[PDB]
């Protein structure tokens, strides 16, 4: 579209590249996403909450018009937590009086909404991301406590994934969670999979969040994470990628552009990692990015209110970084 190479292109033979989208930049950034982008997730338009708001209301517009765009496009489409304890409304853990839904009204509730959303787009989203981070980051806890666990059951992983499976049988259904290298974590999250797959579950892929950073996690994490979840047999999906400049509870905060440390760390750091995602390209069959550039991420609010971050290979202008020549693939 100007001079640089299409990103999605230069790993056509590699594994697609995505990004997560809003149907507010289709309009002004939609031949941006389609030039560099073969695979698109809605970063919250395909949520719950975003999708079901009141138990007999549906909302697909939003969604509707993101999955046009791509189809129509070629681009693939990830669909994005269909349960998670987050973005999730209250009535769906409710019953009429206020109080705690039942585990039949969890398990009706869930088929009905699975049914629907998966179901809508059936044949035309290849991954679904069925449930999103249930594994605690708390080195003594495996399971994470929430309202899915509690009010429908321990069992409320192998009934999502069976139900979307029988909403489209045809699209692989992931199992996406964050801190997965994290050693502790990482080994809770393959025995998680393990176990469905031995309980006949139908989890096809691993979602590698891939929420990192300019500092962490090393090549060696990632390389043990990788070669981990992929000895389960399933496919790997880099799906929420973003290197934030910042670390865990960062206390700067006057920072209007990153440092020049900053810069060539990231820098230094994409091309690392883009290295040893190519490396392991017969496990990977798909690398998102938890956005388009950076002129617009998640990270500019999370952890940290109106923080601005550059965690992409792209500009605030949607011009390429320096990372970006050091990521462009070898198809
Ligand atoms: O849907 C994605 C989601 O999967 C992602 N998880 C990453 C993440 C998970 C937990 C977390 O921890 C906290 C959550 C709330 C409050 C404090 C910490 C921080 C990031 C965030 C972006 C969303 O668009």
């Amino acid at each position: 579209s100007t001079e640089i190479p299409s990103l999605s292109a230069s790993y056509a033979n590699s594994f697609k590249i995505g990004a997560a989208v809003h149907t507010r930049m289709l309009q002004t950034e939609g031949e941006f996403i389609a030039k560099h982008y073969n695979s698109v997730t809605a970063e919250n338009q395909m949520k719950f909450e975003e999708v079901h708001p009141r138990e007999h209301e549906y909302t697909f517009e939003a969604a509707d018009e993101i999955v046009d765009f791509a189809v129509a496009r070629g681009i693939g489409v990830r669909g994005h937590t269909l349960v998670w304890h987050n973005q999730t409304p209250a009535w769906m853990f409710e019953d009429a009086s206020g109080g705690t839904a039942s585990r039949e009204m969890m398990l009706s509730r869930l088929k009905q909404h699975i049914d629907t959303v998966v179901g809508r787009y059936k044949d035309q989203i290849y991954a679904w991301d069925v449930v999103n981070e249930a594994i605690e980051d708390k080195t003594d806890l495996i399971m994470r406590d929430t309202k899915w666990l509690r009010l429908l059951g321990e069992d409320y992983l192998v009934q999502a994934f069976n139900m979307a499976h029988e909403a489209d049988p045809n699209a692989l259904l992931f199992y996406n969670d964050y801190n997965e290298t994290d050693p502790v974590k990482r080994e809770k999250i393959y025995n998680l999979v393990r176990s469905l797959l031995d309980q006949g579950a139908p989890v096809h892929g691993i979602g590698m969040q891939g929420h990192w950073n300019i500092h962490g996690p090393s090549m060696d994490e990632i390389r043990q994470a990788i070669e981990r979840y992929a000895s389960l047999d399933v496919q790997l999906h880099v799906t929420e990628l973003d290197l934030s400049v910042f670390r865990h509870e960062d206390q700067r905060t006057d920072l209007t552009e990153p440092t020049a440390e900053m810069a060539e760390l990231q820098q230094k750091r994409y091309e690392d990692i883009f290295g040893l995602f190519r490396e392991y390209r017969s496990n990977i069959t798909s690398v998102t990015f938890w956005g388009v550039a950076d002129n617009y991420t998640w990270l500019d609010n999370f952890p940290v209110r109106g923080r601005k971050n550059w965690p992409f290979v792209f500009d605030t202008e949607l011009q390429p970084k320096d990372s970006f020549w050091r990521i462009i693939g070898q198809d």
